[PDB]
């Protein structure tokens, strides 16, 4: 469903996203947090489930963490990789075909290294032509320079097929980088591939701060907001469905193939139970 | 006249009928008689437009020929340019658009006043709603394998459709589509319509004149003419064969391709067989 949806360069991929607990905890604490995880997503109708990497907060790999505790959920997981952290022969391990199976990644650079994104990008080339790759994209960088829509597009060149957005706080810097790709693609005959907007729900100062670590900042008057100690929960998922919907309308009028992926990156029940929601919200308007 | 459409809608299904204008020694009411025999068959014909080539003998500008004696003929005109003919500003007037009318335009090479790279970018200043196609020859893709990156190199620089010189080996025909399908595919580009020549050959004086175009036939074609026999027939249903080949081969990929009938000759035999071919080819697609 999933790696169609990617290969024929489809609208209406829609996936679900997590970041694994703490290394940290103890054993059981782990299987109680992913039991839950399974419990809440295996609710949804979603196309596949992303699992990120961080590069104090160490996660479980995220690959073991879909391996060894996930497994009860039957979808495709698109595993994150902070690339630098992994030497370059433990990436060429980690990126091996196995026999009877897909894989789906995303490759991520340094934010601001013991091995390159451009060498992680050839290191797959030679031993994982068949690896389905995703490249991050970051509209808000777009406003700096105008090229967020060549950076993605050296990113196909160099073997991604879709790419998935950090957290969207502004339609305008979504709908600029959506433009000046469609328009640079049109005029040099190329095809596009699908464009997954991710939607993350914030309701509180702690996810905020977890939010901005990962380089995600949220609009002054919605964080106004929450310093005066006003919830921000609903606005947050008002907010994100509002610029969504926009992303949509803006994608439909020019063929672009458009995707969500529902991010849930906070420790708290309610913040989760929204991000769920949310996804299920999703699902409904595309 | 759904011309346009096809093109800009990248179809399959674009069918073409070609001529040469007559020489221009020849008097007013001698080109009046020629274009009106012009007219007479090819208004017969269900074709999207009527590719006019300019010779790089010396023949009528094909723009002036359309206009001042084939108003009649109520399709679209393509009109060929061996852009080294014209100097750089001739070629400026000529490219500027009409008010309210499409232009179509095939830009050649040299087998010179005007480079094709300059005169690519003398459209891109001065006309960028002229619909731009470039030759394509097959024959020569066995020669290094790069005709599919000439013409995706000419796409880039404006061109939205390629018209061949005449098909007469479909493995070329083929191994040129294969690699520009493939070559698209792996570098996520468009495809554009590839309109395939059909030129019946029917006498030596015909070949001749194919020949100084550059075009070849097979061998054991030219042998049995040079050996008193008629080919016309031959020259026609080897032609309908290749390009039955190559429409098979493209509706698998999803190839766009369509089909141009070029009528070379001064011998009415060998016109009313490329009539009979246009008509031929619209039934078979
Ligand atoms: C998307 N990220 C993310 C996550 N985890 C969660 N939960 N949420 C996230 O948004 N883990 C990975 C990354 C963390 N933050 C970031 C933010 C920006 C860049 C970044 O600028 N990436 C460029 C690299 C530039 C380069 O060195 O070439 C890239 O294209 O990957 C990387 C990591
Ligand atoms: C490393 N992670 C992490 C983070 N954010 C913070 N602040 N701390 C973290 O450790 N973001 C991503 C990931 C999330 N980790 C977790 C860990 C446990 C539970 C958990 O216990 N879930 C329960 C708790 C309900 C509640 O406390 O209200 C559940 O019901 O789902 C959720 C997410
Ligand atoms: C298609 N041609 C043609 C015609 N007229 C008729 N009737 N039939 C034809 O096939 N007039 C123009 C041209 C004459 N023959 C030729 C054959 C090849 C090239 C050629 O190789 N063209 C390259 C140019 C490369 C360069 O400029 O170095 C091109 O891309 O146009 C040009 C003219
Ligand atoms: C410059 N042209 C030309 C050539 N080929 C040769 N050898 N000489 C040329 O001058 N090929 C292309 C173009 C064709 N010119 C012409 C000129 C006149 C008629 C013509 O009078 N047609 C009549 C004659 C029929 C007959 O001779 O039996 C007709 O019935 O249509 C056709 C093509």
């Amino acid at each position: 469903l999933l790696k169609q949806k990617i290969l024929n360069r489809e609208s209406g991929i829609i996936t679900y996203g997590i970041t694994p607990p703490k290394k940290n905890n103890t054993e059981e604490k782990i299987k109680e947090i992913s039991q839950k995880h399974i419990e809440r997503i295996s609710g949804l109708d979603i196309d596949g489930l992303v699992i990120y990497d961080l590069q104090f907060i160490e996660t479980i790999d995220p690959q073991i963490y879909s391996e060894n505790y996930l497994k009860d959920l039957k979808i495709p997981k698109i595993i994150y990789r902070c690339v630098g952290k992994y030497t370059p022969d433990e990436f060429r391990r980690l990126t091996r075909p196995v026999s009877g199976q897909d894989a789906f990644s995303v490759f991520v650079g340094a934010a601001s290294v013991l091995l390159k994104l451009s060498d992680a990008y050839k290191i797959r080339q030679d031993v994982n032509p068949d690896l389905l790759l995703g490249g991050v994209a970051i509209p808000e960088r777009h406003m700096k320079n105008t090229d967020e829509h060549l950076r993605i597009i050296d990113k196909i060149n160099k073997g991604c097929k879709y790419f998935i957005t950090q957290a969207v706080y502004n339609v305008e810097a979504a709908k600029d980088f959506l433009s000046d790709y469609y328009y640079y693609s049109k005029n040099n005959n190329l095809k596009m591939v699908p464009i997954i907007f991710t939607l993350t729900p914030c309701g509180s100062t702690k996810t905020l701060e977890f939010m901005k670590w990962l380089g995600i900042s949220i609009p002054r008057w919605l964080e106004n907001d929450l310093m005066n100690c006003e919830d921000i929960l609903n606005k947050s998922v008002s907010l994100s469905k509002s610029i969504f919907n926009e992303l949509m309308e803006f994608c439909l009028e020019k063929g672009i193939p458009i995707g969500c992926n529902i991010e849930s990156v906070s420790v708290r029940k309610v913040e989760i139970e929204a991000s769920i929601a949310l996804a299920k919200d999703i699902k409904y308007i595309m």
